């Protein structure tokens, strides 16, 4: 039988560790889940179901229910696109668009672009971890409390908007080289902003944020380590790629993406490889020396991409090469993508040139809009 | 009986003038269109149906069909949000979102925000006129031809993107006061940009564009005069406000917005007042001396708002007041609207205070995202 999962989400408070993902993987591979005589007594299984996108759980003895029956494939979006609040629109105005590009790559590699700027608060992929993180402290941490993090531009904006929505205050710490929109827009949204001119990277701010947290008593949400980040992308970004590829008739042979926190691509890889382990994940490595906003090299410390059982391929991409792809996609599709989106397109283009990819449909996650990066666009047209 | 309108759309090539809108208004008012014996002999009636958003026409002798049967309400975004091309995404990734605000206005005036930054190319309301203009010359004008116009930032970006999707080249003329994204992003999109530092406004550039058009032989698409702008907003923005209000359970009592070309608010007013003449159109007048990007005062010259049978009220709004609404919406809703969106919100707030408006639901058209306007945001926070 079917019950609403909403009544069992306290298991998100109490399940720890990655062992529950064995259940997620097996439910996805088999396309079904076994009924729980006592759902309460199997919290890891309930969490597995939530993380893959189920809105319902199977209840009883001996029965089983399909992904479909569990609500994994339920249509979210009202046909008329009317929403009673911005949060409801974040939650139900999904999937984010998946749009076939007319970019021509060698070897039958067809490019689709997933447009994560379609998230309303930060115009970026970062809404999803912000919502998930804030919503799940929202029972134990007191309203009016300060939450904070080290961030590049997008999550600081996401965090500021979402914290306030849920009744919290936000503080955002950014390196000197962050874009001005990351420094300014959080203030518009009601947050405090701290820029460290000296910090050479976003993760270099983390020790200061942790020290300040101990002295000042604010909640350090730590997107780089907070599993709700990964889980948000499992139930959202990754579930969407899966459902979109199926209902859209793609022959999904891989995904391509970039890595900051590693949240969105680790989820994409893990989810899709659960259904079909041969699906490739092609991932961007900002070339040494270069800085591409929002993203980093794997060696500098990433949680999910390293700890989870996922196969991926790297590809080196310079800032110059990423911006060339931004120009190519703009001239080809009339779509203005961000530097990191361009990096992911280029990575896919390289692996396509090398003959490494089966012909078929490949989904590139585009983290944000290129409108935000006028100085990088200016340099790229020279 | 019904026939697909696709087989009758050469009327768009041949019909001229505004007389056809009489038919559009009556069909919307009665909520039904009557069958045509020979549709080919009634091209104005066919155009009327295309412009209000019908996908089918009524065919027969004596019969009639509702807006619903005609496909006017058949604008559903697909549940899976998968689009086999960018143009298909522009076409089918609609309606743009209509989101209830928590802004508190006096006298029972409830605010809904229509987010036109959800257009795919220029992230603005201007994609819609760009696509309709270019698609409808995409037959008669030879590929590789140059298309051009005088513009503020948004339509320059939209024109540039759309031109390339239909196999044209683009040139964009902007005044010196235009935003940097307007000067730069068309070049990313492959277009030529001409900036006139001295030009005090966008419409001041028009004589020079027209002169250059005569000399160099490019198509001046002229958004300020081209009826496909109005028509795009009739079948897009306006039809969406109508259909979204109905299906969404709103008690629609008015729309608020701003004027550049006057394309989108003239359409919203004309379409909705066709259905119900008591629906108000509250329009922004940028206070004398001030410049709100993308928008103008009625007196400086406008086509559809003056020629069409619509009612509206004007509210004066300073740049400062427009930006105060941007701050307020950001703090209330967590959404960042543009200066002209903020102005429309303020125009609605002002009218609401004056006791002028029926209590109920009001849709504010938000032309773009305020993410772009960082200097104006900076200045606004200093207060
Ligand atoms: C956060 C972000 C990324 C990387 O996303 P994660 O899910 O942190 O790995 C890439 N690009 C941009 C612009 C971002 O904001
Ligand atoms: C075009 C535009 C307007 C006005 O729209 P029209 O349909 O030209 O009257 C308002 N604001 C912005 C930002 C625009 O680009």
């Amino acid at each position: 039988a079917l019950a609403d999962i909403s009544g069992y989400l306290d298991v998100l408070d109490s399940v720890r560790g990655f062992s529950y993902l064995e259940n997620a993987r097996e439910v996805l591979r088999s396309g079904e889940a076994r009924c729980l005589g006592n759902p309460r007594s199997e919290p890891e299984y309930v969490k597995a179901l939530y993380v893959i996108g189920a809105s319902r759980i199977p209840v009883g003895d001996g029965c089983s229910h399909t992904l479909e029956e569990l609500g994994v494939f339920d249509i979210s979006v009202p046909g008329e696109m009317v929403f009673p609040s911005p949060l409801d629109f974040f939650e139900r105005g999904k999937p984010t668009p998946l749009v076939r590009s007319r970019l021509q790559l060698p070897n039958g590699v067809r490019v689709w672009l997933k447009l994560e700027w379609y998230n309303p608060f930060s115009l970026s992929v970062k809404d999803r971890p912000a919502v998930e993180i804030i919503s799940r402290l929202s029972r134990r941490v007191e309203k009016g409390s300060l939450v904070a993090d080290a961030t590049s531009s997008n999550f600081g904006v996401a965090l500021s908007a979402v914290a306030r929505l849920y009744g919290y205050r936000a503080r955002v710490y950014l390196p000197g080289a962050a874009e001005e929109f990351g420094k300014l827009l959080p203030r518009l949204l009601g947050a405090q902003v701290i820029v460290d001119p000296e910090a050479p990277s976003t993760v270099h701010l983390l020790p200061r944020v942790m020290k300040d947290s101990k002295n000042e008593g604010f909640v350090h949400v730590n997107q780089f380590y907070n599993d709700a980040n990964f889980e948000a992308h499992m139930r959202g970004t990754a579930r969407e790629i899966f459902v979109q590829s199926r209902r859209g008739g793609l022959a999904l042979r891989g995904v391509a993406g970039s890595l900051g926190t590693s949240g969105h691509m680790s989820a994409a890889a893990f989810y899709l490889q659960s259904v079909d382990p041969s699906i490739r994940a092609v991932l961007v490595q900002p070339a040494q020396g270069d800085s591409i906003p929002g993203i980093r090299r794997v060696e500098t410390g990433m949680l999910w991409i390293n700890m989870l059982d996922i196969s991926y391929t790297l590809a080196e991409v310079t800032l110059e090469e990423a911006m060339e792809a931004v120009v190519e996609v703009a001239r080809s599709d009339g779509l203005v993508i961000g530097p990191s989106g361009g990096a992911a397109v280029k990575a896919l283009a390289k692996k396509a040139a090398e003959g490494d990819l089966e012909p078929g449909d490949y989904v590139v996650v585009v983290p944000d809009t290129g409108f935000k990066y006028l100085s990088l666009v200016q340099n790229a047209l020279e």
